[PDB]
């Protein structure tokens, strides 16, 4: 799996911390660098991706992702979803405006030729691109620059959407939220009753979720049983995630999650050689179809993923305006307390996000 290989990669690389990355996102800058990419560079690219037998139609793969852009990209009421990807190109490096076309025809791409001898002049033009491209969403994206890079590609995404049902204000109330056994916080819960989409693994040891986004968009959150987030990782593939997807049966739950922002920041040149994808960062770098300039090759690769969840959907919960009970109380349901690390999926019908929730 090239989505939960890098999951775990990134897991590997950084233990008992947060991971959060969008694989679509991914996916669709390898994608679109592929477009100027040449021989062994190009092909360690396409295998992973996985790319069909007969090595078969690069344009058609091209054509998905195109489509799938416009789609993402248009609006809706109280759907903030930004994302993007550009390149970043030294001044002595002349680009062939066959590349240039079709990164903008197909992906929505730009490529800017950039004086990198000015470190700190190129930061800032990137940062101030990013935070435009986001509505001021993502910042300060790089935090350090060299003055030797040829080439700096960024792909960037935020999100955040209203729920199909709202978590009422008054079901929030402060909380503790075990980060592991000893180091506990103090974190905003948010509750709700209602029928969700529950399931329950036994092989893998735990419990799934899902919460639909007023959209096209589903949260899948996965709670592991005690002491078993390990073994569930080691589980994750998109084999374990087809099985999900249809084991999910209603049931009435009494879920609580809690309210949190979330980031991830990578320089993918420091993971994606382990997964095959290695040539495009050497000095062997095959970049052809880009430039004629010998000597380039991708400085960095940096990836952010942003992701805001919080009580506001589209309608408010409907109800019990029909509680009938001789009890003083009715009873509770069953409950789904996320108050340890949780995995999370936000997926339409692919997977725009795949992240940790280690400490909200």
């Amino acid at each position: 799996d090239f989505t939960f290989d890098l999951y775990r990669a990134l897991a590997s690389a950084a233990p008992s911390q947060n991971i959060f990355f969008s694989p679509v996102s991914i996916s669709m800058s390898l994608a679109m660098l592929s477009l100027g990419a040449g021989s062994s560079t190009k092909m360690q690219i396409l295998e992973g991706l996985g790319l069909n037998l007969q090595k078969s139609s690069e344009k058609e793969l091209h054509r998905g992702f195109q489509q799938l852009l416009q789609e993402l990209n248009q609006p809706r009421d109280g759907f903030q979803l930004s994302l993007g990807n550009a390149l970043f190109t030294d001044l002595v490096v002349d680009l062939q405006d066959t590349f240039v076309s079709a990164m903008k025809t197909l992906y929505l791409a730009d490529t800017f030729p950039t004086n990198f001898r000015d470190s700190a002049g190129a930061m800032k033009q990137i940062n101030d691109y990013v935070a435009k491209q986001t509505k001021g969403k993502i910042v300060d994206l790089l935090k350090n620059l060299d003055s030797n890079a040829v080439v700096i590609m960024v792909n960037y995404i935020f999100f955040k959407a209203k729920w199909e049902t709202s978590f009422n204000h008054k079901g929030t109330q402060e909380q503790d939220f075990y980060v592991t056994s000893e180091t506990v916080v103090r974190v905003p819960m948010m509750s709700r009753e209602d029928q969700y989409h529950y399931l329950l693994d036994r092989n893998l040891s735990c419990r799934v979720v899902g919460v639909p986004y007023q959209g096209n968009a589903t949260a899948l959150f996965i709670l592991p049983s005690e002491g078993k987030m390990q073994q569930v990782e080691n589980g994750l593939s998109e084999k374990t995630l087809r099985k999900w997807l249809k084991m999910f049966k209603k049931r009435q739950l009494e879920l609580y999650l809690p309210k949190f922002s979330i980031e991830g920041s990578y320089q993918l040149e420091k993971v994606l050689p382990s997964l095959g994808i290695s040539n495009v960062f050497t000095s062997h770098a095959d970049l052809s179809g880009i430039s004629n300039h010998s000597n380039i090759q991708v400085s960095e690769m940096v990836h952010k993923a942003v992701v805001e969840v919080d009580e506001s959907g589209t309608r408010a919960a409907a109800a019990t305006g029909t509680i009938f009970t001789f009890r003083s109380a009715r009873l509770n349901s069953q409950r789904l307390v996320f108050n340890r690390p949780f995995l999370m999926f936000i997926v339409d019908n692919n997977i725009l996000f795949l992240g940790k929730v280690n400490r909200p």
